[PDB]
């Protein structure tokens, strides 16, 4: 038996052309890349934030 | 599948030109400023006590 707007699925359909990837980053991490990336040292240009 | 008024959200759109900040005191330190506040010992300023 199955019934309206149930909880549990009954099949799983999905595409897979472009598959995503879900990565994380401390926050802690962005600090350090954000205040040296600004002022100090480093840019960012290109395919850099990219690829 | 989507029922009307489910539990779970779908996209979470917020506003992040100000921000709250809930900062946590813990209550004998309250009533220690309280009993130093209402004594003549200590007082608060007029315009530097809300920065």
């Amino acid at each position: 038996l199955v019934t309206n707007g149930q909880a549990n699925a009954m099949a799983t359909v999905q595409q897979l052309d472009p598959i995503y990837v879900d990565v994380t980053q401390p926050s802690t991490a962005l600090l350090r890349l954000r205040r040296e990336l600004a002022s100090g040292q480093l840019e960012r240009a290109g395919d850099n934030a990219a690829k």
